[PDB]
């Protein structure tokens, strides 16, 4: 940091003050400022068209807004508190986008079912009335001291009615509202989610977006007030004054800088035009919130921070907003290696939740258990959420572990007779200075399989630095794909053969020919698994909600293969191997 603290000094030309400091070393932290993947990640094929990050077009009339997030970090201090604010902040997340938030979507990855890290997850998902429509749970010693938080969420929201995430002219305001702010954010570093103040902060933002107050959002999360201002006006390439007295508090003696870097959680920062600021106080009070105009949104492009008349910080806005720009490395990909099998255990997240009085999946057109989420919008009209990642394989080679997880996902969503629509991505990693080439290896691996696939970027969320006395975790790209698809079209499981569909190994030039197979067989109304086990006992224990019974001979897969099981009256009939294995029945 003391390169940075250089850059800093540099930049300002002067000694930085002490609110400088506290400012910059939240902005410019890894966490906030991206500094080792912002070049990686303009090399992503991303979702243009869309005018806001995580917002995705469903059918010309409804978009789904989702985000996946990492809470690692918290997580590994204080697993219940870190887990279920988790949740929270992600919720906040995907309602600043302008979305009812309807589905939750998790990926954990321990050494052992950290109970806080469920009941977190579960207590809190209870509180809010947010269904979580699914999860993918894996159990592996390499994470034993660095348990993987990563939570995806999702919701629908009206194309004319989309929330966009700067602000926008000079005069706009910035509301700040919802739970009060205290000395928030080692264990100074754990802040407590309440579910109960979030409820009311998604029905007073709900009800502020349909009245038509709402003229751009952004969540509060790390870094504040600060974050969340500075943000706003450096992506409208504007500035700001704001106004950190006016910030409705929670313990009265706070000096400046702490209210303008407290991580107190269930906070909403609302740009609007000053004339319509009373009624969204108007609105925030009713629903039993805090609330107050903070920051007027000006030309300069200044961020101007001030408590009353006193000056707390001056600084251009766009210093903020860009933290020193880490060189990347060129990765280039040698042939695909031989896999080992690495260890990795699948948990049943149904099984798992249910322990917390908590159901996974309940209002989804076909069980989770299966392999995808998906959900009804209309009566023919609906999408897929699937979260996948290959650790066991980019543990071996970083690149094509990686791609294939992506890869795989494609799978999954073509499996449910879904068309994939773009990738919300969680980047989890260890130190990028000990070891460059992983982080290009993965950043690579997701730019070259976007560009495969033909499927791009909407949003993601980068977790680095997740190591123990330097032994970096398993490099685990979290894939979140977003699917269209017609519920009226989707296969459940019924008494049927079962036949084993591609190749027991992997050759990269084949994979498009598996998915025009299963493509095919999903338009003939087949049900289809794919998963890299083949068969799980998760898949069994579905089948027995439907009454049904397997009995099969599984084929010899490598760690890596193009397989899957596809379930019908008679033969499949692709350009893809077909064998017979069994039967579905009862
Ligand atoms: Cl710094």
């Amino acid at each position: 940091k003391l390169r940075y603290l250089n850059i800093l000094k540099e930049k300002l030309g002067r000694e930085p003050t002490f609110v400088e400091l506290q400012a910059f070393s939240v902005m410019w932290s890894e966490h906030c400022g991206y500094s080792h993947t912002k070049k990686y990640i303009r090399r992503l094929p991303k979702t243009g068209f869309e005018g806001n990050a995580g917002v995705v077009n469903l059918d010309d009339y409804y978009s789904v807004a989702f985000k996946i997030e990492s809470h690692n970090h918290p997580s590994a201090i204080e697993p219940y508190n870190g887990a279920a604010t988790g949740v929270g902040g992600i919720i906040r997340d995907v309602l600043a986008m302008g979305a009812r938030p309807t589905a939750i979507f998790d990926s954990l990855h321990m050494s052992r079912i950290i109970d806080g890290i469920i009941e977190g997850i579960a207590d809190y998902g209870n509180s809010i009335g947010v269904p979580t429509v699914g999860g993918e749970l894996r159990i592996s010693s390499l994470y034993a001291h660095n348990p993987l938080v990563n939570v995806l969420a999702a919701g629908v929201v009206r194309n004319d009615m989309l929330v966009d995430s700067k602000a926008s002219r000079p005069g706009q305001v910035i509301v700040i509202f919802g739970g009060a702010t205290g000395r928030d954010g080692t264990k100074l570093s754990i802040q407590v989610g309440d579910p109960f103040a979030e409820k009311m902060l998604i029905e007073a933002f709900l009800e502020m977006v349909e009245e038509g107050l709402v003229e751009g959002a952004q969540d509060l999360g790390a870094g504040g007030v600060l974050s969340a201002t500075s943000e706003l006006v450096a992506k409208g390439n504007l500035g700001a004054i704001v106004h950190l007295d006016r910030v409705p508090l929670r313990e009265p003696d706070m000096e400046p800088w702490e209210i303008l870097i407290s991580e107190s959680q269930e906070r909403m920062a609302v740009v609007t035009s000053p004339q319509k600021a009373s009624r969204i106080l108007e609105i925030a009070r009713k629903h039993l919130l805090f609330g107050d105009v903070v920051a007027e949104v000006i030309e300069e492009p200044v961020y101007r921070v001030m408590y009353r008349n006193d000056l707390v910080m001056e600084v251009p806005v766009q210093l903020l907003a860009n933290a020193p720009e880490e060189d990347i490395v060129e990765y280039t990909p040698g042939k695909i290696p031989e896999f080992k099998r690495v260890e990795f255990e699948e948990v049943n997240a149904r099984e798992v939740f249910e322990q917390y009085d908590h159901m996974v999946g309940t209002d989804t057109v076909v069980p989770p258990g299966f392999g995808a989420a998906v959900m009804r919008i209309k009566r023919d009209g609906g999408y897929s959420l699937v979260t996948h990642s290959r650790a066991d394989l980019a543990l071996q080679d970083t690149y094509w572990g990686t791609l294939i997880a992506v890869l795989e996902s494609v799978r999954k969503t073509l499996s449910v007779g879904a068309e994939p629509l773009a990738i919300t991505n969680c980047v989890n990693y260890g130190d990028p200075d000990v070891d460059p080439v992983g982080l290009s290896a993965m950043m690579t691996a997701l730019k070259n399989a976007c560009e495969f696939s033909g499927v791009p970027v909407a949003s993601g969320n980068a977790s680095l630095y997740n190591t123990y006395q330097g032994k970096p975790i398993p490099p685990t790209l979290v894939v979140g794909m977003l699917g269209k698809v017609n519920p009226q079209k989707v296969a459940k499981p019924k008494p049927s053969k079962v036949f084993a569909v591609g190749w027991n190994d992997f050759e990269l030039e084949r994979e498009k020919e598996l998915w025009r197979a299963i493509r095919k067989l999903s338009e003939e109304g087949a049900f289809i698994l794919s998963s890299s086990q083949l068969l799980t006992r998760t898949h069994v224990e579905t089948f027995r909600e439907y009454g049904l019974k397997i009995e099969v001979k599984l084929p010899e897969v490598r760690p890596a293969h193009q397989m899957v099981l596809v379930f019908s009256e008679r033969t499949p009939v692709v350009d893809v191997p077909v064998k017979e294995i069994g039967t579905l029945s009862r």
